[PDB]
């Protein structure tokens, strides 16, 4: 599914994302559109053999198990599919506990390179949430 701007914010509204773990609305519109285009069958390799997922690009070497990323961890402990479902419940779920592990927002290469530090409130602007 390729979701529309406001359509993303209001469904990261209603699973807890704005303002969680200090980080507004807008960081985490602004994070989706650059990783994925807001496309939740997104899907890229990585140098190492690892691969990112979904609408969040959640990478395999850490966080979901794919089955093809020898010595990787699970720590979201779910398949790496179910990140490309229509229903973003397991990647905002997961993405909770990769912004809770100490480092925030700068887990995700996009957001750091292009909405840190930016109007990110443009990214909700217009939007009824
Ligand atoms: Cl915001
Ligand atoms: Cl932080
Ligand atoms: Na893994």
């Amino acid at each position: 599914k390729v979701f529309g701007r406001c359509e993303l914010a209001a469904a990261m509204k209603r699973h807890g994302l704005d303002n969680y773990r200090g980080y507004s609305l807008g960081n985490w519109v602004c994070a989706a559109k650059f990783e994925s285009n807001f496309n939740t069958q997104a899907t890229n390799r990585n140098t190492d053999g690892s691969t990112d997922y979904g609408i969040l690009q959640i990478n395999s070497r850490w966080w979901c198990n794919d089955g093809r990323t020898p010595g990787s961890r699970n720590l979201c402990n779910i398949p790496c599919s179910a990140l490309l479902s229509s229903d973003i419940t397991a990647s905002v779920n997961c993405a909770k506990k990769i912004v809770s592990d100490g480092n925030g927002m700068n887990a995700w290469v996009a957001w750091r390179n292009r909405c840190k530090g930016t109007d990110v409130q443009a990214w909700i602007r217009g939007c009824r949430l």
